């Protein structure tokens, strides 16, 4: 028995874009006609702040560069000067049927690779992860740089039945550490239900809102865009943000970035936090891959020696595998 | 073996908003919650020649069939009413804290000597000098830039906001707070203390800033000025442009932040020439020069890889400019 040369998994937990709104604290809980925040152009002019190669670090060239012109135009989204909290609104579907892929050649290997998850899911629920994803909706990872330096952050969760809500979870994100996996009663009310919905015995539909105070016609920081650079004098647009129909708003696979940041389980640390569930889990910020290859707990390390070996790795190192089941991704050579 | 990151990116803290633009009457100031907001609004506008020709085009025949040909254009202006003397700027401001911490770092030695060496500033010296200073720059009002100059009364309130509604108020002279001498008071070392508590995340400050400048009936009133996407459009159209929110003239946020960090007096040409802003290679643009070169050994990059790689702490001067460019943020390393 090999691997075969094709697998995919198709991604669970499976979120919208978010959009942005804003308006009054206290107001709250009238969200509902709260006005878009509109992404905006305004002109920028810098200086020279880069470093230098030293052959440029001459003063009269530095000099000459200074006194040139160096216009751009950005865009920027910000609160009106009547509105301090943020609305941040997507939904979420959590489908379950997690070990199964969905472009398979070899039969024999996605017959074992069932008995494995079945294993896995038998033995265990998905109830640690269920909970370790419900922190992460609980607490607000989701509003990335919108919830540095806010006063007052809260969720709130609506399960949908029809068009109508079953029931209704309400959290106090900044009391929710983004540290520590903690204790609570609503939040494992939260976690049963994602784990019925990652194990396939139910309909799990959120309606995920969070708010966050954050002051009169400050700053607020929807997902960036990508485009192309040019030669254009006078400044071409040098920042682009993503938007709906005259709506800032993030982007959906940033929003499930921040979601699967459940891995704790890595070999460098669990002090420096939970870092997202990626084969060889990399942060892209800080630029390196934690858990190696040749450190073997790479995700492919893994699953080969689990699946094809039948070597079971330690209970959190399996916890890990069946986060990027959960995950999805195209899997194989 | 330590060397510098080959990205680093720091967020910025004391991050302001658009300031915008109201006008209404002195000591009706008191209750300048529902003033009309300046807006901005065209006129038609016939210069002449007047710039330094060469010599080439000082014939007399060439210039006068220049005047021939004015130059028709459109501008756009921004006034006070005809009978409101006095202009509101009001901007809200948050000190968000921990500096020293970078956004992105590909070296996490480099990014742990980083913190070691921010944390060794902070306890043997606080925020207490830079606090001191962006509560000078608050308190005498260098972002009203222009709409300052030739002013006879400007006056700045900044009021603590916990939940909606007002923890501590101040208010201030911002011409008797002088442009250039960091003098001392209470009130400011109290907004000092304020803003320092905020600058090491031992709390939360959001600063509701308002600036009155008594002017006179129907003045003019300067906004921040937008760029054009100017085609070589038919006969002169619109040239000049000012930025508003909602047709409500405004500031943009860069240039009141620009107007915060200016703090810098230890620069090797002089503090005497009165302080210029906490820039990476000291750079003043309207002066077209270059303070505080990297070919002198006084530069942002130079004092910060002596003291994070090298050990080599710089005066203690030097550490509150490399401490107040880590607070602007900005794209570093290669």
């Amino acid at each position: 028995l090999s691997t075969a040369s094709v697998l995919a998994f198709e991604r669970k937990l499976d979120p919208s874009d978010a959009l942005m709104s804003a308006g009054a604290w206290a107001q709250r809980d009238a969200s509902q006609e709260w006005p878009a925040v509109t992404v905006r152009e305004k002109s920028v002019r810098g200086t020279i702040s880069n470093r230098l190669k030293t052959k440029d670090r001459d003063p009269a060239k530095l000099d000459a560069s200074i006194q040139s012109p160096n216009l751009q135009t950005v865009d920027v989204a910000n609160l009106p000067s009547d509105a301090d909290t943020l609305k941040v609104r997507f939904t979420l579907r959590v489908l379950g049927g997690a070990g199964t892929p969905s472009a398979c050649n070899d039969a024999a290997y996605r017959d074992k690779l069932l008995q494995t998850v079945a294993t896995y899911v038998n033995d265990q629920g998905f109830a640690e992860l269920a909970r370790r994803y419900a922190h992460n909706l609980a607490n607000a990872r989701f509003l990335w740089r919108n919830r540095v330096g806010a006063e007052a952050v809260e969720v709130r969760i609506n399960h949908i039945r029809q068009g109508e809500v079953a029931r209704a979870w309400r959290f106090d994100a900044l009391a929710i550490g983004l540290r520590d996996f903690k204790a609570d009663a609503e939040l494992d009310a939260l976690a049963e239900l994602i784990a019925s919905g990652l194990s396939g015995s139910g309909h799990v539909l959120l309606e995920v809102v969070a708010f966050a105070r954050i002051g009169d016609g400050q700053e607020v920081f929807p997902s960036q865009e990508l485009i192309l650079d040019k030669g254009d004098k006078k400044g071409q647009k040098s920042k682009t943000l993503y938007s709906v129909r005259d709506a800032a708003a993030i982007h959906s696979q940033k929003i499930g970035n921040a979601l699967r940041t459940i891995d704790t389980w890595y070999p460098d640390e669990d002090g420096l936090g939970p870092i997202a569930v990626e084969p060889y889990g990399s942060v892209t910020s800080q630029g390196k891959a934690y858990r190696q290859p040749k450190q073997k707990l790479d995700f492919y390390t893994l699953l080969d020696n689990w699946v094809l070996r039948d070597e079971a790795p330690a209970v959190e190192q399996q916890h890990y595998v069946i986060a990027n089941l959960i995950r999805g991704g195209v899997f194989g050579e």
